[PDB]
């Protein structure tokens, strides 16, 4: 009566420039509106973001717009994704800031401004080109590691680093710089410290920014505030920060120093999988809004590329934003010829109108800042609901989210990777084990301890243990065997009604060599004592490791069984 | 015809000297014989183990019987094994001086030999109170990431960083000291740079004392070895190495200094982990060998307290060998008493018969170092063995053995530890994941890749993921789900036989979030080309997970099922 089963026998370049077959099925009446006003929109919007990230990454105006303009122009001509915005990200310009002050901090301080640019376009050369390397060699599996749930607590977190660093702004404070873990205590430390130094003007003007953009634009909020610093001796009379002269043109091409390499590798690590992983994802993403698909290691060759030829033009690491890629999409542009408007209007800011920004203050920057940073600063009202769904994602959340505030952003995120890597090894141990019992007028056989009115039969006992059976949790499964039914040892020991016992190996995802020696050993104890144990239910990799491990002769037979009504029916005619 | 079932409603003094109940159970008559041969055999036999490790440490010979006599007394009055021998380990020693040796770099060189026993004892007082502090509040499931296959190819790499280091003792060159990472490659180079050098009276003694040990029997050795060392100027004319004198009597105990703490600290987590892995283990494996039980809380205590009370008297750590615990088993105790007759012994020699080893060589005492690691590195005649039990796990073991052998011991125990918890990861990511076929006249449903004639039924195919669903694998899931079948995505683009897909979760371990919005993800998909899919077997996480999720509604139904075969049932009836 025994389930007997036999085992079975033991187009290059057109690929790499999608515009080269986008272009002629694109229609210029199918993608007409929403190109031109994004180009203007977009533009004049990066042209602040740029400014400010400039300075949380250490460098002037004229390399964020730098950045902006060969991102948007170099994506264009290599991405695949219709509605991505490749240009400046606030977290990636916040690593290279930390990356750039370390090493001014080791070099001591070619200007001083200089300087930060050739370790700037330094880390993201190499950034670029690790994108391009694993893009090549296929192996962007590397995402896989970095969650939705770890990568939206480092975003949350290094959100309040960023608006602690633009406290400083906000408040017309001439601060130290302070760096390493435990920078934003520190600052803060600093800002209560000074608060008795700040600026009234710059006081009044960044409370009056914050109490009408927060409600609240943008753009005819940055007119306004550079309109009031014009015309006017508040530079001087009030002291207040402001912008200063923006170099117009385009400087020569320089090549990245090839004498900063082994130092900034380690950063340019986390800087491309922070970049592809936050970029590949919302280009996906937004593919499956719009119901079209995007090749993953053609967004890999894009955006690596997005590093190496700015960075050949004294351009930082650039990445889609998610914070800018809604404004862009509440305009309505249906193709990526809106970024080449947007380019030509940061080209048209970058050498012509550039003085226009001359009196725009660093507080109304800082309050752009914080005006934009809200919605990763919101995810702070979704925890109850995130507990709700589960628990082990929430706390990895928090402790990403504490670790990236409090020490530094890419310890922060190896804290986030190697968390939920053990957080999965925790939900293996310490894992639900319990008895089963038989469905009336059924063959199902469901746990005694979730369900009620199970039938089961005295004699014999049906134990299930979810977890895969290996080094980890080998204790925890022999400690839950004996506990429930009956502990040999401790019956072996008193020597010197239960007859069956059969384990339900379905959840068993694989042994390993402990489990192997586990099993042999649980069944060799009950052996002594005089019970049988019986396996039901075992995955083919699981038999043909415990036929590896010669847990059963060849000769001997009814000890392996393909289910549990199987098993329990031998067992029952066993005993007769 | 749908299964229906419910949910079900949502002593003191005693226990700490083992020898206060043992005594009165102890029976002269019953224990006499081995007693009196173990101590002196044992005792004479870690007079040599001690004045080497000692040198491998960094210490005098005096400082290891100290360790040794101090550690035998401690465990008789505290531990419960009847079989283990509680002394100096070789690989904590090696750790040891690491440790001793960093400090005396970072210091300097009260002479130099002074303080290195203020930084060997106050490492060792810092392990013992972990050991004591871990065990009193019952935190020592940590022994659970070391497993078998770790903590033997850290045992076997370690060893011949031991046998490269007492390669200068059989060569007779007084090599410079190697620290760091490489010290084995390094002090190799230095070897053969300097082998012209080498005294021929070393080499002679050396190769004679390795060609007679280890065809071989310790103890005539080093009585031979030490009587043909004295009655001669070898010392001065042929300028061999020798052990020296050894100070006798007992030196008022002194307090760590607490002004090395925090330096120390850090190692002493290695150091504590290790000894109570190593023991707790010997000592419960030694326990099933003779049936007889061992508590891990009072182990805990006994290895903890071992490295407290000595460490105030001049002793560095102390753990159980299992290299001696077989030369005290082939002897035949039968209790702990002969463990304080071999401290009785260590006492006869720590004061009196002190200077009759004086004139001992110390490339005798590397050969009997060399002729005991004999055991860890023999352990390469198993890896084919272990190849074939599991390759992973041969993998864990040569990459622990290489890391330890070559990027110091502690970075290799933690690159052990991190890379076997990574392979955990790596098994459970691109699992196995095929579809199902049934049974003939059974109600069972197994793979269609590994048994043959499994009958399956157009229009209906059931799939099984073998590995939990969650954010590491959900891509693998999505892409495997969409090999086989149909790919839901590309029928829905293009348009713009199959009719019902069943997974089976029963081998599905928990759900995350990421596994949650997969399954919604996934149904919705298929529902919109005008598949349904139904999930059976799912255990109680599982659907409560799903619950919590909202992956279905109250009012649906006919949307979760028991068993494969009620989903197949159902199936086959909506079609018709
Ligand atoms: O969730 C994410 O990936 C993010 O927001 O960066
Ligand atoms: O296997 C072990 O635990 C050892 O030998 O240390």
């Amino acid at each position: 009566h025994r389930i007997l089963i036999e085992r079975q026998e033991k187009n290059m370049i057109l690929g790499f420039l999608p515009v080269l077959q986008w272009l002629p099925k694109y229609d210029l009446k199918k993608n007409i509106l929403g190109d031109v006003m994004s180009g203007l929109i977009v533009g004049i919007l990066l042209v602040p973001q740029s400014i400010a990230y400039s300075l949380l990454a250490g460098q002037e105006p004229v390399y964020g717009l730098y950045t902006s303009f060969f991102a948007s122009i170099i994506y264009f001509l290599l991405g695949t994704s219709r509605h991505i915005s490749v240009g400046i990200f606030g977290v990636l310009c916040l690593m290279i800031g930390e990356t750039v002050d370390r090493e001014l901090q080791k070099a001591g301080y070619c200007d001083k401004s200089c300087y930060a640019i050739m370790v700037g376009s330094t880390v993201t050369f190499i950034a670029g080109v690790y994108q391009v390397a694993m893009g090549f060699f296929q192996v962007g599996f590397v995402s896989v590691y970095l969650s939705d749930a770890l990568l939206s607590g480092f975003v949350t977190g290094a959100s309040f680093t960023i608006l602690t660093s633009q406290a400083k702004y906000l408040l017309g404070l001439n601060l130290p710089r302070t760096n390493g873990v435990g920078s934003l205590i520190t600052t803060w430390i600093h800002v209560f410290r000074n608060i008795h130094k700040t600026n009234l003007c710059d006081l009044i003007t960044s409370l009056l920014c914050l109490l009408v953009l927060l409600p609240t634009i943008e753009l005819v909020v940055v007119v306004a505030a550079t309109l009031a610093s014009h015309f006017g001796k508040l530079h001087e009379n009030y002291n207040s920060s402001i912008a200063g002269h923006i170099p117009t043109g385009f400087m020569p091409p320089k090549v990245p120093e090839w004498n900063l390499i082994p130092s900034v590798a380690v950063d340019a690590i986390a800087i491309s999988i922070i970049g592809f992983a936050i970029t590949v994802s919302l280009s996906e993403m937004f593919a499956k809004k719009h119901g079209y698909t995007v090749k993953a290691n053609q967004e890999m060759y894009a955006i690596g590329f997005c590093n190496i030829i700015p960075s050949f033009f004294h351009c930082f690491t650039t990445s889609a934003a998610l914070a800018k890629t809604l404004v862009k999409e509440s305009t309505g542009c249906h193709t990526q010829l809106s970024g080449v408007v947007t380019a030509l209007v940061l080209l048209l800011v970058l050498l012509v109108i550039a003085p226009l920004f001359y009196s725009l203050q660093k507080s109304v920057l800082g309050v752009i800042t914080i005006v934009n940073l809200r919605g990763a600063l919101r995810k702070f009202r979704d925890l109850p609901k995130m507990w709700s769904i589960s628990r082990m994602d929430t706390v990895i959340w928090f402790v990403t989210m504490l670790s990236s505030a409090l020490l530094s952003t890419e310890i922060g995120l190896l804290v986030g990777v190697c968390f939920s890597i053990f957080c999965v090894i925790l939900r293996t141990q310490k894992p639900k084990s319990s008895l089963l019992g038989l469905v009336e007028e059924s063959e199902v056989f469901e746990s005694v301890s979730a369900y009620k009115n199970l039938q089961i039969k005295p004699g014999i006992k049906i134990f299930r243990f979810v977890a895969p059976l290996y080094y980890i949790n080998k204790e925890c499964f022999k400690s839950a065997l004996y506990k429930q039914t009956v502990n040999p040892i401790l019956i072996k020991v008193a020597w010197k009604e239960l007859h069956t016992i059969v384990i339900d190996c379905s959840a068993i995802q694989f042994l390993d060599t402990a489990g192997i020696h586990t099993l042999k050993e649980v069944r060799r104890d009950y052996e002594a004592i005089g019970i049988q144990v019986l396996l039901a239910q075992c995955n083919p990799t699981v038999r043909d490791s415990l036929t590896n491990g010669e847990y059963c002769k060849k000769e001997e037979e009814n000890l392996l069984f393909y289910s549990v009504y199987e098993a329990m029916a031998f067992a029952e005619v066993s005993k007769n």
